[PDB]
């Protein structure tokens, strides 16, 4: 232990250590959301953004890694499953339509979830970046400790220990920043909770009372970054020093609109590849963003973005890519 | 005429009919033992496997037009009914969960074939009553927002005001044993009929809208659909003034434990009592099968009604189930 940021918690809650950090937020109901992006009749949506399905259902077996590489699965906004070093994690699964405590008011996906909690594989770890609606689905978790259970590790930040074992959940792990465990049977493996410059809230009052962050995992054979939700900042830049140079690193690259106002939360794809560079993976997956529509941009803008900047930086593609709905993509190692 | 309408009690809508008793009380703390439990997936492919509709491979075999009749069960009482120039569905619910919150209530244990996105032109949607697996917000929102004036939203008395809310403009209001058409070819008819059911989605809301089976008359085919009801009269009635019909979607499920349900859920007999009364040349036994809203075994349904209909002097042709899904072509 020598020079990582830690927290970062002020009166009772937790605020972001990070300088850039400005306390100012007036939330989500129908103000910038609205329709800038304007979703056509699905048959567009089908032509620009095809879901495919998954791998595992045409072919449940297969569904391993045999040691070596790393396989991944995008499954819409920051849904992604991993597979690596004998064990298939899930990471922020929301498989409900809507991401809201009402089912009459919030932002409905406007792209189907590739597959179903029944369809996929048996998981053996889920990692909660943070606790808002588009990241923590109340029905997901149910449906995942229903099929799964006891056997799911929960992987979830500071103070929302309580609200997993309220929804049914019996192994949980609260974790603070620069904190590791592990899933019992696979001790090669260390998950680790690293720092990341967002908010968490889901009712009144309770802002920041549950930390966010984001997540690192450490195998003897492939190390990979998963980010959640953030605004630039120089955590990322420790995060690559300390562990690193990692193989895959799951980065946002949308909602950043308002910039003004969200440049605070959420990067945009120019800050996405410069957390590519900072957290010094190989490889990077563009999560957030196709799914739903949680800020002003269009919905096609942020992959335009994303080329856009990784020019800028003299990279291609290969190093920074975006996948379909449902896509997978295998990497093996060195 | 002998036509049963009925009514208006010094406030809400009675039933009317002789067997109506008091049995409400919310099951939200009441029967919640689920003594059916439905699980391993393993018995649910098995079990109740969920067919993929074929306009989902072949969107354009819209069929109708053929002077037959295809109806295709989408579950629960969720049924799409295709005949003379006319598409229409029946009871449509998409969502996982039949509850106003997102965190309590009936989860559905077999998923819909398929989506709202996936169905071709629907002409007319018929609502039965107002419970939670029946109306569905977000499936009126889904049609009323790929569709618009492009459905005929047929409703009980009292609905008017929640589906212009929810922002449909064709929307007809109905007491039972009225009639109304579909714009475009007026040349078929859909008439409320009576039922034996009850309607609530809030507090103090109590039957403050209406509940019935719908009867579809067109030139080639008639077809009957009951919705939600125990047994009573009036089927008889509905036998009188229509019939012969040629389809007739009955309830066959949520009906145990007896002593509470009888009164507003028949069980598989008197859905082939049902049957007999409405004049049907075959049924399609609908509700059972999707949501576990009563005591009795998710299986038990089918069972019962094959029991029933060897009873009544009947074959299993006369009144079929199907998979979750399926299609059936009932032409002459
Ligand atoms: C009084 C009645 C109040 C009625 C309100 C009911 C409708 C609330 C709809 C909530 C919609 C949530 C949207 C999904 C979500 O979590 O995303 C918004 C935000 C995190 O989104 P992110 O991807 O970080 O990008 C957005 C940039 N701001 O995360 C958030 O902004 C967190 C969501 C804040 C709203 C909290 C819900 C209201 C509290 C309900 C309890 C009231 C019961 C009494
Ligand atoms: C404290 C405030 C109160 C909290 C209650 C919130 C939880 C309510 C859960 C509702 C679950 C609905 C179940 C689905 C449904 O409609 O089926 C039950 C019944 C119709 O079922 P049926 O097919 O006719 O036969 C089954 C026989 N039981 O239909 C019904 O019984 C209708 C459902 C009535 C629910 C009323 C809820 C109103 C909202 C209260 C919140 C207001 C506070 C502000
Ligand atoms: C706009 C209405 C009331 C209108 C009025 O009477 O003026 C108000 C009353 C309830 C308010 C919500 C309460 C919960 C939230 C509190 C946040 O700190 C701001 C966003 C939310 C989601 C609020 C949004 C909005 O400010 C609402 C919906
Ligand atoms: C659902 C009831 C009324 C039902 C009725 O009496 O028929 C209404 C009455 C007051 C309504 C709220 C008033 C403040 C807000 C107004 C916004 O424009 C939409 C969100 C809110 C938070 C509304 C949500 C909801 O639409 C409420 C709670
Ligand atoms: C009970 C009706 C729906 C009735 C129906 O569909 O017939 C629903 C519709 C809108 C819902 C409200 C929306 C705003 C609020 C959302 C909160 O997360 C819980 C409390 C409130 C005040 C909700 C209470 C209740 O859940 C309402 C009023
Ligand atoms: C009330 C139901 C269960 C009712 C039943 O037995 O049918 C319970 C089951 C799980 C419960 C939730 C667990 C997670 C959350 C814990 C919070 O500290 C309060 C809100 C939430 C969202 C809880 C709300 C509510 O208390 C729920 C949904
Ligand atoms: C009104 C009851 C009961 C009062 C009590 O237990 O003393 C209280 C108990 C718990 C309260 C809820 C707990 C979860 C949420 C906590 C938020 O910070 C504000 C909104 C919510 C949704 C609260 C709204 C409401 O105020 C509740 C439901
Ligand atoms: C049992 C609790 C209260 C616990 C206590 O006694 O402290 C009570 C409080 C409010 C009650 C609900 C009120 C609305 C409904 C009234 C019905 O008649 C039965 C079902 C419902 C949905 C009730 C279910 C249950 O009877 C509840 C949830
Ligand atoms: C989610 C809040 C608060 C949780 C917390 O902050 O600790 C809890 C506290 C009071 C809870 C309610 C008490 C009465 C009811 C008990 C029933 O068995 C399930 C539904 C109801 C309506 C409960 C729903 C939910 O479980 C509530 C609203
Ligand atoms: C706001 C939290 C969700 C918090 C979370 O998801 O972490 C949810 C969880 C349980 C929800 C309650 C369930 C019972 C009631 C359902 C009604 O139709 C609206 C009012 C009540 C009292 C609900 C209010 C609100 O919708 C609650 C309290
Ligand atoms: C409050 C939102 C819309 C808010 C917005 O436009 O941003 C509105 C939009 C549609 C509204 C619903 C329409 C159908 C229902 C009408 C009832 O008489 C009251 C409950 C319901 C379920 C309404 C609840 C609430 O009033 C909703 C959900
Ligand atoms: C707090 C407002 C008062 C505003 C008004 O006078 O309209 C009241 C009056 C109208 C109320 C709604 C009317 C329809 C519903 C009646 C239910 O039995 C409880 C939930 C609902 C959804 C109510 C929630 C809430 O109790 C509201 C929104
Ligand atoms: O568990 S799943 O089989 O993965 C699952 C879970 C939910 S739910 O979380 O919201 O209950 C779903 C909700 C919808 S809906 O359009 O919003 O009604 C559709 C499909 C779902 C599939
Ligand atoms: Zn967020
Ligand atoms: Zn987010
Ligand atoms: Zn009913
Ligand atoms: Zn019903």
């Amino acid at each position: 232990k020598s020079k990582k940021g830690k927290d970062g918690r002020f009166v009772n809650p937790w605020p972001t250590w990070k300088n850039p950090s400005i306390p100012n937020v007036l939330r989500w109901l129908i103000m910038e959301k609205d329709h800038s992006s304007v979703p056509s009749s699905k048959e567009e949506l089908d032509k620009e953004l095809p879901v495919l399905k998954p791998y595992f259902i045409t072919n449940p077996e297969e569904a391993g890694v045999r040691e070596a590489g790393l396989r991944v699965t995008w499954l819409g906004h920051a849904t992604v499953m991993v597979e690596m070093d004998e064990l298939i994690f899930l990471t922020d699964p929301i498989f409900s339509s809507r991401a809201s405590p009402s089912q009459y008011m919030g932002p409905k996906r406007f792209r189907r979830s590739p597959c179903t909690i029944s369809e996929l594989p048996p998981i053996d770890a889920v990692l909660i970046s943070h606790n808002h609606y588009d990241h923590l689905d109340y029905n997901s978790v149910i449906a995942l400790n229903e099929r799964f259970g006891n056997e799911l590790r929960w992987f979830v930040p500071l103070g929302l220990l309580d609200w997993m074992q309220k929804c049914g959940c019996e192994n949980v792990i609260e974790l603070d920043w620069w904190e590791e465990n592990c899933v019992p049977g696979h001790d090669k493996v260390t998950f680790v909770f690293t720092p990341s410059q967002h908010w968490c809230k889901r009712t009144l009052m309770d802002d920041n009372k549950v930390l966010w962050g984001s997540w690192s995992v450490l195998g003897p054979w492939n190390r990979f970054f998963f980010a959640g939700d953030t605004g630039y900042c120089p955590a990322f830049e420790e995060i690559g020093k300390r562990f690193g140079p990692f193989d895959l690193a799951a980065i946002p690259i949308g909602a950043y609109e308002p910039r003004w106002f969200m440049k605070y939360q959420h990067v945009d794809p120019e800050e996405a590849v410069r957390i590519h560079t900072d957290v010094q993976t190989k490889k990077s997956m563009a999560i957030h963003w196709g799914t739903f529509a949680l800020a002003n941009e269009h919905y096609l803008e942020p992959p335009v973005k994303l080329n856009e900047a990784l020019e800028r930086y003299g990279l291609n593609a290969e190093d920074f890519f975006v996948l379909k709905h449902g896509e997978s993509r295998y990497l093996n190692n060195d």
